[PDB]
């Protein structure tokens, strides 16, 4: 039992980091095979496609560790540029580039320098945003999820919002969200909370045996969602109650149970008690992450 | 900026990682030159002694991977099993064995059948008890820090409490705190929060611009005692000031001004906002994971 904020086991992203120096810019980079991708503006109000035809392959410095990478071609796909390098990176995983929904969660490994400082999880927030941890040279880090043996990567870091907030693209160069990597006047957007995943993390805290907030009420999903509207929760739909079916069926308790509880946690607040150590409703735990977490899910 | 709750990268353990079958149990050991480490309890009220002398070699399954590994000799030391194979293991880090204080933290990767199934930070709590995520299957998953290229391995677990909270050895077989490896009734014993960690948490909110728990006030260390008694807050010693000297200088906040924001946090909550996303009072961040995280040291 317990229930923690779990991020996927790094190994496999921290063989492929690599570092990324170009004029006055170092980064980070992403080695797959022979291909460095990294985000674009390493490179020397701009229009990235004027300032690449005027770098060289030799502009581009990669360290993978110790070892210097010789580039043998460049392009740029969207937002990010694709380094071609003479040497295939020997510990490629199997792996995707999935670009995730707004509300799905992953593990960043935070880089400097192409080397691996921290791991932790993240959820998309529904403004495309991530509340991630970021410092000044972190650009370039991932995030991804892994499922058996196979790494899907879904993000690259490229910036920082004023709120605190972060934003990047998928692996193939696309922004998540309306947001650009210029320095111009860019603002988050309104947030909201993942209505799913907080009922999700209610069945998480019954499984462990908080059930303080559980009650003998219903309710039905429309007026259900009227209140979320009200708290600023998106609304639930019939598919994220179908989602939540498993853990509705091994804690015994009805998907529109739970939203009654839920509720009421929002209409009277926690009155001092807390739910699986925190005084707030946790958002940034999916169907899914409840079910890998109190079921043992590996990896190999 | 951001601030999260961040593990170190797992791989350098991630290789460390096997499975260990005896008769009917399964566990994880942790493979370093050519010694597996492992609970004791994966032997066949008990006397660990007499039952040790009754295994033979050949009885003591070990697999790293899809490669079986032969066991050519066994020892105990205090509660641990160190299984001596014919192999050393190719991947064994730099490492030394270290037994943490109360109040330090950790990053645990949890694994099953020797498979790591995620990596998330741990603190030992005052009553030597860690609130973990540890499923049927987990024990020998090990706890570590990582200092440059550097793994101290300080925790390795082998059982739940009844309140859900998780208790082990360090990597030289003597368990954190009172407690026994046999399934006699044992109890977890009061717990404190680490005062120290929250005057942390609480700089790392000025870093990211949490101010409004800020105030004109001040106070002694011993008045400050005084107030984090009666909320069973462990007490402040010149020492935790000294060690909360950098990041008093960073913010230019006295350490014992931050301790009059935390007093009066304690007596009268925090009034519906938030710190750090928390509504809470968070405790389980040292002074060192607020620099590290708030500075970007990283790891070879
Ligand atoms: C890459 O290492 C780096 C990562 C960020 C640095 C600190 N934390 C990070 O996550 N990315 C950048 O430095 C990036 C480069 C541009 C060319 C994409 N710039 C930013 O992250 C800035 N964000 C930004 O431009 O927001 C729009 C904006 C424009 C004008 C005025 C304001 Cl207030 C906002 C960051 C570094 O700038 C701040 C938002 C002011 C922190
Ligand atoms: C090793 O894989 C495993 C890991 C735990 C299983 C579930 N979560 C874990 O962290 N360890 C054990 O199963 C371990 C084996 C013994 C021989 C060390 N046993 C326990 O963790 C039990 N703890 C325990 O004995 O506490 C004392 C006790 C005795 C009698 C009655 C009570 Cl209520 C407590 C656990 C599995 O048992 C519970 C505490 C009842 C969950």
């Amino acid at each position: 039992s317990g229930f923690r904020k779990m991020a996927f086991p790094s190994g496999k992203v921290e063989g492929c980091m690599v570092q990324v120096t170009c004029g006055t810019t170092t980064l980070n980079g992403l080695w797959l095979d022979d291909v460095v991708y990294c985000p674009r503006h390493v490179i020397c109000n701009p229009n990235y496609e004027d300032l690449l035809i005027r770098k060289s392959n030799h502009n581009f410095l990669v360290q993978a560790g110790n070892v210097q990478l010789r580039v043998i071609g460049h392009s740029m796909q969207n937002c990010v540029l694709k380094l071609k390098v003479d040497t295939a990176n020997p510990k490629t995983p199997k792996y995707k580039f999935v670009r995730i929904q707004p509300g799905q969660t992953f593990s960043v490994l935070a880089c400097y320098n192409g080397s691996p400082s921290g791991v932790y999880q993240c959820a998309m927030r529904p403004n495309f945003t991530i509340k991630g941890s970021f410092l000044n040279g972190s650009c370039g880090s991932v995030g991804f999820n892994i499922d058996y043996d196979c790494v899907s990567f879904c993000y690259m870091h490229h910036m920082e919002l004023p709120t605190g907030v972060h934003a990047g693209t998928d692996l193939a160069g696309n922004f998540y969200g309306p947001f650009v990597d210029r320095q111009t006047a860019q603002a988050a957007g309104t947030d909201t909370t993942i209505t799913v995943n907080v009922l999700a993390w209610l069945y998480a805290a019954v499984i462990n045996g908080d059930r303080w907030f559980l009650n003998r009420f219903t309710t039905t999903l429309n007026d259900f969602n009227l209140v979320a509207m009200k708290y600023n929760y998106e609304p639930l739909t019939q598919d994220h109650v179908d989602i939540l079916g498993p853990l509705s069926a091994q804690t015994g308790i009805a998907v529109l149970d739970m939203c009654a509880s839920l509720k009421e946690l929002l209409q009277n607040g926690m009155n001092g008690r807390t739910i699986l150590g925190s005084a707030l409703l946790e958002d940034e735990f999916t169907p899914f992450d409840v079910v890998r977490q109190c079921s043992g899910v590996t990896f190999q």
